[PDB]
């Protein structure tokens, strides 16, 4: 199914939709979030490991280092590789969804949050990197927009079908029809 | 001088068994670690002053990093981080005196990825994410760990002692023992 037309941005980053006579607001960073997280995971899209330009090395502690090390499986399977010594770590490649990411700040950030698990799985990897450590967006257009629910529609056909509440509200006019006949 | 109790034992290698006036409690220390330092780092709460490094950091930051640095800087060196910037980077010269012995490139990554996601920079909102993700305090607390900790704690966050939230302290009810050696 679709969301809808999209008819104009609302507020920088919402957009406002037209399906069967029905009016909606769509927050689009959620959008965007929920598709990240499906081009991220295994089994919801194609998951290739990217080589980077200039390998990433990292100085990290021995409990990073360890962390890393347990997790190696996990980041693999996301398409994440990397290779270490005594102090460093030094990714040499990472998924397609993220080689545009500024990782100098992604990456350390990624570290950080593997050093707290227990448990390795690349699914809540998935999860926690779309939600927290991707690229912030400015303001949104309506090509972007556009282009952004395609994708989730075409990736994500479950929110389409229930979609949330933190991603599209109902914009009710009965008020507004009202007045006009009032 | 107020106090949380007399440290009876340490539950589960990161709590602390409390006893007071007959009443006994269970302590998470590691609650109470993030109090302490966030208290360390915030501004009227304790002194806090810029400790340069003997190696800055650079970092390469996004268009949206580099603006949300410039919007805490005056934020950020209130609470002794100091930083320049160049075009497409960041050079941290200065950090107060409890990150010192942390993983800064690790950190401070971690820092600007969560300003990035502000509107809002206060000193205080700021000292409050950093004590939280600095890098857990033990593993498994002593005795001595948890009493020095504690005496910390009641000098420095004495509203903590008097209203202690539900995170920090929790009552340990004898009533059923009490009832069943009955
Ligand atoms: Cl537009
Ligand atoms: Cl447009
Ligand atoms: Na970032």
């Amino acid at each position: 199914q679709s969301f809808g037309r999209v008819l104009t941005i609302v507020h920088s980053d919402c957009a406002l939709l037209e399906r069967d006579g029905n009016i909606s607001l769509l927050s689009l960073p959620v959008a965007e979030r929920w598709l990240r997280q499906a081009q991220l995971t295994p089994g919801e899209a194609p998951v290739c490991a990217q080589p980077l330009l200039i390998p990433l090395r990292l100085k990290v502690s021995a409990e990073e280092k360890s962390a890393l090390e347990k997790a190696q499986s996990a980041l693999a399977e996301l398409g994440i590789d990397f290779q270490s010594d005594a102090q460093h770590v030094t990714i040499r490649a990472v998924p397609l969804p993220l080689r545009q990411q500024n990782l100098q700040i992604l990456i350390p950030e990624l570290i950080g949050y593997l050093a707290k698990q227990s448990v390795f799985e690349p699914g809540n990897i998935a999860q926690w990197i779309a939600r927290n450590l991707m690229s912030e967006h400015a303001q949104w257009s309506m090509a972007q927009a556009i282009t952004l629910l395609a994708d989730v529609e075409r990736l994500c056909p479950q929110l389409v079908k229930t979609p949330p509440g933190g991603l599209l509200q109902s914009v009710d006019l009965h008020p507004a029809i009202k007045a006009l006949k009032d």
